[PDB]
């Protein structure tokens, strides 16, 4: 990785696509299970293979079912806690959903302006007490643009965009890794829900950080 310092640690905080089932009792770091399998054990699996000397140390502190208001809550304990060089947030998927499938609980609902005023300030008080934070964007897997949650999810994307380059954090187009993706199959070749994919989907996530951070190809 030659946008990571070796020997550095990186926490990789959200929701479930970061979770993707790791054991939560062993803390993010561990001998089994400790990333799931997802993108997150994938890049620490791609990491180790392609650069063993670069000796980098990842972190799964995803949960699932969160929102940016949940990663606030916990920020202290399961960010600062463990005194990281580097951190990797990848949050809005949920803040969007829940507005779509659960559209009469208001009170559940996480505003753009709620979203955006939060995950600024989390990037603010972490930013300085890092050597780099990445932020990854929400994304739909759903090429249909006019789709009112793949629009609001673009919203919350471009939001998450402004709130990168306001603290010169590195920003990982997740969602366009997706379009990509998606010029050659349907949805469903990866993800039944549109936001939860097999190990392809997952891979396209993992190779979108990869790129971004210079260490996609070896
Ligand atoms: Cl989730």
């Amino acid at each position: 990785g030659m946008y990571f310092a070796a020997g550095s640690k990186l926490v990789i905080i959200g929701d479930s696509i970061t979770d993707a089932g790791r054991d939560k009792g062993i803390g993010g770091e561990g001998l089994f299970n400790a990333h799931g399998s997802g993108y997150v054990a994938l890049l620490n699996a791609h990491l180790f293979a392609r650069f063993p000397e670069r000796r980098l140390r990842l972190v799964n502190q995803g949960n699932s079912g969160n929102t940016v208001r949940d990663l606030a809550a916990r920020w202290q304990n399961d960010v600062f806690g463990l005194k990281p060089d580097y951190v990797a947030m990848m949050i809005g998927i949920n803040d969007v959903w829940r507005q779509f499938d659960l559209p009469l609980m208001t009170d559940r609902h996480v505003c753009p302006e709620e979203y955006e005023k939060t995950l600024d300030e989390l990037v603010a008080r972490t930013a300085p007490t890092v050597k780099g934070m990445i932020l990854l964007t929400p994304y739909f897997i759903e090429p249909n643009r006019e789709d009112a949650m793949r629009a609001r999810m673009d919203v919350y994307g471009d939001l998450m965009r402004r709130v990168a380059e306001r603290h010169g954090c590195l920003l990982v187009d997740v969602q366009g890794a997706f379009d990509r993706y998606l010029q050659h199959y349907h949805p469903a070749q990866l993800a039944w829900d549109r936001i939860h994919p097999n190990l392809a989907g997952h891979q396209v996530i993992a190779n979108a950080f990869l790129a971004a951070t210079g260490c996609l190809n070896s």
